[PDB]
């Protein structure tokens, strides 16, 4: 069906109408990358890869052959030990101390669907026939280790899913010091390679560049995926942009660790591995254990970036997220943390209450300082129940209040911190994570939790339960402020201290995974500082994440533009919070701010009994003028037209039948002498006939897409037009 | 004099004329880097690091104050364990299994010249006031470490040298998983990166490039130096050339593995490390033990990469080379390895050594072949005794005869490898690298030796000197054809098997430092495969390296002009060989690969009995050129002008008085309508005159630099000219 | 110089103007915000710092600024009045272009005694990169007070070691320095 | 009023394009095969296009490198032209557009050209523009007051436009004595 082997020439074919995926058993059963692209129908031996004798690349064991090398041959999978001289996808250590590994090819199958991964996020399928997997198995004869590479292809999609199980045969044990969930290997390719970096209240900037020879290295070691660096590279050629060129995607499932590795080598050939990082990690494979590594989404794109990350959005919205609420509109909510900060008590909350009910909002959120004692950021973490002085008749009876007024009630917690003023550290002072005899570091003077523990988790587990188990709270943001410093879990062996950081995730993953499917009617939101862990592996828990702590319209131009390049618009938030900009000053138009924040799910944070009556209108229209749109602004097919280093940002969504469009162009910096600009749009059926909802002008969509129009001239920085079309009959 | 610590504000100055280099201590004992650059009399605390609470970067163990962090303050070194999420400068594996270091200042103090570094090559002094040393101490008080941090810097040179002294003072054992020799941090700097890639016959060409937010790794894991990537590195402004701008050079002095580490985070600052490559790297340090990291040698030029290059050739030449014939003018050799690779005997030689006695040679070299019973590359490394076969009265006779025609004598010598067929195997089957019972890979059919072991040194250490010590051998070409793929010493304990990189590495040290020392009247070549281990701890050792088996004139130009990047001419060697080329199949002209020879130390490498007349003429008027101006082409300081990729390559090199140049240009593709081209020179003094010698003519060297002279316009590819000018009275 | 009386436009307009034409032959104004060119709005203060590279003038009502205005006129007036022999006729060095995000230049007297630096940053960062600024055209061995800290750094530092830019919130700021060669 | 040839030379060219409340931005550019033409044909020397270009190496920046500035002294239709040939050499003609001009000389006339100042940097843009600022200043400037430190004055434009009397005035001149303001 999808998957073939040829055993003449031993090559593998993974094929769909849009893409072929190549690889074949080479000498000494060598697994061999020959070609990932457009689908071909058939394979005649044309890139067997050409013998030559290269200095200094040895060969295989007791082989006479110096033409044939481990060290040049494109592969997709490599080890320390076996005469490469490449970053190796994985790294073993034996007993007697060597790191040697040497794979060679085993066995196959081919199966319907693809596995679940055990204690992991994964993609799956709805029915067994829309997709096949193929597990090839290789395996070291002296170790007796066995390396499963699973290959999933979907029928309809230009996607191959990787990841990697190791199973110890033998009877002793050995560690894995680094195990990539998958490598791919390119010849004669000269491509750019595009990353998110960013910062804290900055991430996810599109970043783009040359590759030199050497390795170029993109991570993260914070115990969490981070602000810092995104899990997700493309390989593009030098002249793709949004709308034409290739374009390889790479999104890691996993929110820990990860290390996506570029490397160009001595002979013009490019080299990658993505999975956790081997930095601190070494995983002890008891005899008869095994070792699932998450998996790696790669997307074929023939036509731009565009392309590309619509297949990410169509994947990890349909095959990926479980929640219930995935095909659900979003509600519009207020949340008080930038309105009051710790500063509130329940009268103050109400009054934003009772105006977001004027304005027509569905959803009241209440955020930090409603536990413990928590008046500010230095204590409570851990003490997960209300704090009286703020709420004197307790949460339910606020909670009544909010549902009440015809909204949703929504709930912050940080499930994973604690704070050594608390109850918790008081009575369980060894939950805290750090390595004994030496004091942990703070970070927002607070301390990480020992999620590797079952009683740690338990214990976070009911305390929250006992607030959910009334059924009054109908959302829940997850926050989770500082990364992991002080490295350790408490009840392993020394021996086994390499499994802290990836312990703590599937230990996260287990809590998150139990509360989500506790409750199924709540609508949970991902946060951390932001999108400090915004990916693959998150969606699959929490349909929704907080983008950024900078709310700011303009840099969230930047953030909402890199975070669309893999991530459904669906799955961020962004708020209207006040101007000047708590972050960075920056002063915006109120209509801007709206604009800006509807390319995510549209909410509000700040003092809405502070705004001017001009201002309350304009949330009066926003909010009005979203619930028309949100349908397709939330899950149409999204385009990105324009990106803000040009000094406008441009984006829209077309429903799935291409009859409605919703279209955003923001300007950035005036200009005393403006030079006219154009928008051109997308995604149209060029024989339709569009009705600008505005001004009730029809237009081919040929027209759209191949004229555009101008864009209106006005003063002043940073300003926003909407567009709303529709096809008539 | 020249450091300075002022203990009020807690910042040590070392300076001369033209640097300064500045550190600070700040808060929590943590060594902050300020400054390293052009040399200001004072400093007045401007450089401190300003305060700013940033999100997820954490604070110093107790501190309620979020301003400070080791996150983003710039310093001197780093290690995990510390709340910082850069790649960590050291990491050290405690017994309780973490990975936790926390380093902080105790104590320093300022020495006259510098101190050796044991088992290890490195920089030293004359007299003892010509440079001083800063040591400074940081400790970890739980794990009882301590870390001394050396900073050389000479009264009259542009260069700092650093490295690292690991001592445990604890009770218990720990292991080293890295230990870089520096680490240096910098804020507000936009520069490009330089390096040195290459492969086998294609070494070292120049590489420049783009920081972008990420790491940058420039590495090497084959037991040395290597082909494919030099152990050095230089970050530069985008407008720095070779005549102006800022940049700073980077060399480690090892001849192992190394990895140069570039980063760039998430606030824009810059981040490099150097050191011993931590791959499968693991030094077990028990109580009272100390771990030494090879030296790297810092240079900053505010004036381009040409001086950047001077700076390194200087300290090379004078302070690191220890040869007695370092200073001498090299021979103009015969090798006769291209001439008849295997197949010969001395019947062919000798009419060799007949025909290089007419043509003015110096020296004969006897190269791969004589041994063993080695008729191919398939046996006999490891038996280092005269193949008889060949040599049917003994190599004496063979040498004697050399020296009878007024030659000097050459032998060639593999010494740390071995073949299977050998009788060393037969004997000795254990003193072949391998991890027992795992077949080991193949490289040119051979097998690396057990270098860590004192036995094993010592037989090929006495293997050798029964020839040498016949003093009838005056230069030894040593040589080294491929990389160590199977890691492992066989009489280290499991836990030790993290060593045995470095332990080989030490042992060849040993070893060759020991032969050098015993013969100080041989003048000593390094080789492996060209240069696979072309480096600065090589130079201390050997004072001039075979560049590249790529013999081709054109392809040269670009080994040669990023070899000198770091290294001096006098260090390399380029011999005339046969067209067409026998590594890339290239015609040129017999006068271009004389010039293009005469950059390196110049030789011959080819059957000089089957030259033409015309070829033979040539040689002769080479040979009698050169001996004249050799001296200045050898030793001057060398001023590259032109690169190859602009179709012209030209450098040029001025005694010390500049009292006389040499320039040489060479253009590679001819064209029917050619562009004029001129070519302008460097480093005269410009307020002589200097006569042309071919011409008779006269002109200012203010005229030479300023406006240069045209290019001779000639049709043909691959053609060369070359200049000779001395000042007048 | 131009019709545009916007700081942040005026910055690349007296910028490009400076390649060829000395400072005290532009003219610049300090004029209202919103500018009425371009609708940008800017501090009071970015506008006398920018208006004080050419030979500084005001271009708005001056009966409506309100008294926090009027005081600071008062004081741009007073400080423009002490050092504009140096800013109309000192050597002009560019020192930042905007593209780069600031905009810096200084001017130094004929006997390299005496320095005016002004500093200016376009767009806000909520996650700010530090910046340093370096100085040209001081004598190495003369050792300069800032006026405002009264520190005291030698020509060498202020050349090669520079100064950080302090870190602030808020688009269109600028900072100016006055430096004068001590005993 | 001039040309210049050069020999493998491989510049860029800088020139001060711009538009009405927009004049001289930077533009920095690669010189191809063809003729570059930079002018103006408005009687003026335009906001357009400034009378001036550098040509500079590559790595010239405000600090180092060689740079070549050429000012045409002439307020009317200029023409720069920088054509690069097919032999790989830089030709520049300077002077009076040739556009409309046709210029009737008879037995026993003269016609004299505007000059052109050139100005050669070894050491980047502000010493080049130092050079030009230092020539103007000095030895171009007729007016007395080209010496004088220049008056800090209010202009009424943008404060009042057309829509004033002079009791409006008035009341601006009070306020601007009140500030220290001199004109």
């Amino acid at each position: 069906n999808l998957i073939k082997f040829d055993d003449q020439n031993k090559v593998f074919h993974l094929h769909n109408k849009q893409i072929s995926y190549l690889l074949s058993i080479e000498d000494g059963g060598t697994l061999s990358h020959l070609y990932f692209g457009g689908a071909v129908k058939n394979y005649n031996n044309q890139l067997k890869y050409p013998r030559l004798d290269r200095g200094f690349s040895g060969n295989l064991p007791e082989s006479l052959d110096r033409t044939f090398s481990r060290d040049s041959l494109p592969k997709e999978y490599s080890s320390a030990g076996e005469m490469d001289f490449h970053t190796p996808a994985t790294i073993v250590r034996n007993p007697d101390g060597s790191n040697a590994l040497f794979l060679a090819y085993k066995s196959y199958k081919i199966e319907d669907g693809k596995p679940d991964l055990k204690g992991l996020p994964h993609s799956w399928t709805k029915e067994d026939d829309e997709a096949q997997t193929l597990i090839v198995t290789l395996e070291d004869k002296v170790s007796k280790l066995e390396y499963d590479l699973l290959y999933t292809i979907y029928r309809d999609r230009p996607v191959i899913v990787r990841s990697v199980q190791v199973h110890n045969h033998g009877e002793e044990a050995v560690y894995l010091e680094k195990v990539a969930s998958m490598q791919m290997d390119y010849v004669d390719k000269d491509f750019e390679v595009i990353t998110l970096p960013g910062a804290h209240a900055n991430e996810r900037r599109v970043q783009r560049e040359n590759i030199g020879q050497g390795i170029k290295v993109f991570s993260s070691y914070r115990g969490t995926s981070s602000h810092q660096m995104n899990p997700f590279m493309a390989l593009v050629d030098h002249d793709t942009n949004e709308f034409m060129g290739e374009a390889y995607g790479f999104a890691l499932a996993y929110s820990g660790n990860h290390k996506f590795e570029v490397e160009r080598d001595q002979f013009g050939q490019i080299h990658v591995n993505t999975g956790i990082n081997d930095y601190n990690f070494k995983w002890k494979l008891n005899p008869n254990e095994e070792f699932q590594t998450p998996e790696v989404l790669m997307v074929y794109s023939d036509q731009g970036l565009n392309k590309m990350s619509q297949a990410f959005h169509s994947l990890i919205h349909e095959r990926i997220m479980r929640s219930k609420f995935k095909d659900q509109i979003r509600p519009v909510l207020v949340n008080n943390w930038e309105a009051t900060y710790f500063d509130f008590n329940e009268d103050k909350l109400k009054t934003i209450v009772d105006k977001a009910k004027k304005l027509g909002l569905e959803m009241f959120v209440l955020d930090d300082g409603w536990f413990g004692h928590r008046d500010d950021d230095n204590s409570s973490l851990g003490d997960w129940k209300v704090y009286k002085k703020k709420f004197p008749n307790g949460l339910g009876h606020f909670a009544d209040y909010v549902h009440e007024q015809g909204l949703k009630f929504g709930l912050w917690f940080e499930p994973e911190m604690i704070s050594y003023e608390s109850n918790l550290y008081k009575e369980h002072p060894d939950y805290l994570m750090h390595v004994p005899g030496r004091k942990p570091c703070p970070s927002r003077n607070q301390y990480v939790l020992e999620l590797g523990r079952k009683e740690v988790r338990d214990n976070i587990f009911e305390q929250m339960v006992k607030i959910l188990d009334s059924k009054k709270i109908d959302y829940i943001k997850w926050d989770m402020n500082r990364s992991l410093s002080d490295i350790y879990e408490s009840d392993l062996p020394a021996d086994q201290q390499g499994e802290a950081y990836h312990r703590y995730v599937l230990g996260y993953y287990d809590l998150l995974n139990k509360l989500v499917t506790r409750y199924p009617d709540i609508l949970f939101e991902g946060c951390s500082g932001g999108g400090g862990r915004f990916d693959v592996g998150q969606a699959y828990y929490t349909p929704q994440i907080w983008a950024s702590d900078n709310t700011d319209a303009i840099e969230r131009l930047k953030i909402q533009y890199g975070t669309s390049l893999v991530y459904p618009q669906s799955m961020m938030t962004s708020h209207v919070s006040v101007s000047p900009n708590e972050q960075n000053g920056r002063i915006t138009p109120f209509n801007t701010r709206g604009a800006v924040a509807m390319w995510g799910d549209l909410g509000y944070e700040l003092d809405l009994t502070k705004m001017s009556d001009e201002e309350s209108d304009q949330v009066v229209k926003q909010v009005t003028e979203y619930k028309k749109i949100r349908e397709v602004t939330q899950f149409g097919t999204l385009y990105r037209l324009k990106a803000s280093a040009s000094n406008q940002c441009a984006w829209m969504m077309v429903d799935s039948n291409k009859n409605e469009a919703v279209v955003t162009v923001v300007n950035v910096m005036a200009h005393a002498q403006p030079y006219c600009t154009k928008t051109k749009l997308a995604g149209l059926d060029p024989d339709k006939r569009y009705k600008n909802l505005e001004t009730d002008e029809v237009f081919g969509g040929d027209e759209l897409m191949h004229l555009g129009f101008y864009d209106p001239i006005e003063r002043g920085d940073f300003k926003a037009k909407m567009y709303h079309f529709k096809a008539i009959n």
